[PDB]
């Protein structure tokens, strides 16, 4: 069953790459880089692995993991990267909604503070991409800011919490979101001394973390305009366009590039569960999820677990930890969708 792929992606993964503090390093041939944000996706997928099994192996684990990041950071959990941040804030509140462990919640508020602080009025709102380039306003440091208000809102129930989320998410469908097909643009910023929006980079994981924000928007407020955003922007990823190869998502290299395919995944599930969704849509939704989990089970895998970048081929050396995470989540939504 797939529940059962996706346990033995878990093990395969922790196992290749465990490394020093509980942490997990940069890919299965010795490079020992520590990558924060890949790190709080590690966490992301051993909270789906506990979500599905109960198994309370995940839990040590997890923690862990919480702090050896906090160590091999420089023993902080600040980061120049708010992006990164915000990955890692959102993991924590997510473990915090599921185990009332106050040492996550700790973790998220600090890093909720140091994520608001990244809004100015540079190119009329949102949050910087990093606090040493203030002018470079990105889909991923806006996106996931605006979820990780949106799981602040739904736990402490303040309201400057959902103010923040519908500032964050009304400047980033302004400004990155094209209006007709919903599919979002990696960032603004000043190019020798202009303002320039690169609509040439169109990833997965802006688009999914847009869809995200626009689904937890509809159940934080009720507001039908926020669901259609999310089934336009969601019903371009699977009619056929950039972002697919055959009715599969697209290759997007390795390094960083290798985890955005498994975010999209999580938050197209995400809507996909939404109550008020559709039934021709859900069934729409769930059947694109099974059909690039078949197609990587069939033809991307390796004999070990290990996923590539392209998710019909199985990749034949490196394999970056990012690359391997898309993998495990694409297996965890469609064990969460059975």
């Amino acid at each position: 069953d797939w529940g059962e792929v996706a346990e033995n992606l878990q093990e395969q993964t922790y196992n290749i790459y465990l490394t020093s503090n509980g942490t997990f390093r940069q890919d299965n041939e010795g490079n020992e880089n520590f990558n924060y944000w890949w790190n709080a996706h590690m966490l992301d997928v051993l909270i789906d692995g506990y979500e599905r099994t109960g198994d309370e192996s995940y839990l040590p684990k997890m923690k862990s993991l919480l702090e050896g990041i906090e160590v091999r950071n420089g023993n902080k959990y600040e980061n120049v990267f708010i992006d990164d941040m915000e990955w890692l804030g959102i993991a924590c509140l997510r473990t915090y909604k599921l185990t009332n462990d106050q040492q996550y919640k700790e973790v998220a508020d600090l890093l909720w503070e140091e994520t608001k602080q990244g809004w100015s009025d540079v190119h009329g709102g949102g949050i910087a991409w990093k606090t040493d380039t203030p002018n470079s306003k990105n889909a991923c440091s806006n996106g996931p800011a605006a979820i990780f208000a949106l799981y602040l809102y739904e736990i402490d129930q303040d309201e400057e919490d959902l103010e923040w989320a519908k500032k964050i998410y009304h400047w980033l469908k302004d400004t990155l979101v094209d209006p007709e097909s919903g599919l979002v643009w990696d960032n603004i910023d000043y190019h020798d001394g202009e303002a320039i929006i690169n609509r040439d980079w169109i990833f997965t994981y802006n688009v999914g973390t847009y869809i995200g924000a626009a689904n937890l928007l509809h159940q934080a407020t009720g507001e039908g305009m926020y669901l259609d955003d999310a089934i336009k922007s969601a019903s371009s990823v699977v009619a056929p366009g950039e972002l697919t190869t055959g009715g599969v998502l697209k290759n997007e290299g390795q390094g960083d590039g290798g985890l955005f395919k498994g975010i999209l995944v999580r938050y197209f599930t995400q809507l996909a569960l939404n109550p008020d969704l559709p039934d021709g849509k859900r069934n729409e939704f769930e059947e694109f999820v099974l059909f690039n989990a078949e197609t990587l089970y069939h033809n991307g895998l390796t004999s070990a677990g290990l996923a590539g970048p392209n998710w019909n081929d199985e990749p034949s050396g490196r394999v970056d930890l990012s690359t391997q995470l898309s993998g495990v989540m694409l297996m965890e939504a469609k064990a969460l969708l059975e």
